[PDB]
């Protein structure tokens, strides 16, 4: 009954978006750009930290392409896919050192029955 | 669509043990105790980057009467209450610079059937 | 390494916003209250299936003095307090088979200040 | 500040292990199987209330070729590489109507220091 470092280590989860797999816009994307999302989002508190809040804040990122190329665990020419990808589909903003404000994705009374379905028997 | 600041502080919790609410041994305790419990839980994550992790992993806290006493935000009096309540639970332990252990609850069979019947309808 | 049905119901919790802790408004508080509204914010799921949803999305309760007795396990001269602090604060708002509405609190810079305060050494 | 049955289908999120990304052991797994991973580690809940729950209290899965292939939307040839990929690492055991166990990853101390530089600036 003593809480290890061992399990709460193993209790670290990044978070994926279910909508990711019910919304047509979304289901596209390729593994590697949900997953890609799902790892930068987790990121969110770092920013607060290094203060990349804007005027209005909102959070955003200022990673290089070696950055998030350890984050990401991936090669340039995979993370250019992602980017390309998620900007697609209005999930991330490049507005131009380079600035990333991750989006929020959309959601509609579909996804949200869908999302039933799949959460259920 | 963005990520903000504030969302992101309004998202965020102090996680209280449902069986706190249907175990018999628990919901005896002053809510005192059970919120100073949730507060203590998200301290978790803290003692680990203070290293404080015993020989076998476990994860410890070292907190002094006024510690405490700002942390719970509460005198020392009431704290004596919450460690006492705690301890007498099996929810805490003092291993005498003071060492504090965390502990997690019980979960009986009962606790199980309680606690879907306080989930559902 | 197996996933337990008893180590599943001890990680279940109710969520307390932890501003409740750091802002004037909410400080001031019961308990009570406090936990009435992790507990009721717990049912937000539940409301949705019970498509106590209303015509802009919003997500209601429809319980009666009875059912917060249940609900929260305490007597109605308590609900009675907790309602009416929980209004106080904005909290929650009765449009009056009531229907009661729950309300996610504030947040503000010096909130912010304070919840990092409260999470860091 | 109304709870809005949108915002709350926008937070639902499947839970991807962290360690996924850390440990050689899992790190070779494809991205379908380490999502197939999170998507099933969603219906433990399920499960409990379909009372698939063994002698010593374990949970488990009773899926088809046909359920997994909707609830991973995947063909069988798919899910077929997917099993495979998740019992070579101890990630899921079939004790042969087929019974699946999902089990819980490893975490080793690399693992921990790792998931630190991955959750840090």
């Amino acid at each position: 009954q003593f809480f290890t470092v061992e399990e709460n280590y193993k209790e670290r989860f990044y978070q994926l978006p279910k909508v990711f797999f019910t919304n047509p816009n979304y289901k596209d994307l390729s593994n590697d750009a949900k997953i890609a999302y799902a790892i930068l989002r987790d990121r969110l508190q770092l920013s607060i930290k290094n203060n990349w809040i804007d005027t209005e804040g909102n959070i955003y990122f200022i990673y290089t392409v070696a950055d998030l190329e350890v984050i990401l665990n991936c090669g340039n020419k995979k993370i250019t896919k992602i980017k390309k990808e998620l900007e697609n589909v209005d999930l991330l903003i490049q507005k131009r050192p380079n600035l990333l404000y991750l989006l929020k994705p959309a959601i509609t009374k579909n996804d949200i029955y869908e999302i039933d379905k799949a959460e259920n028997e």
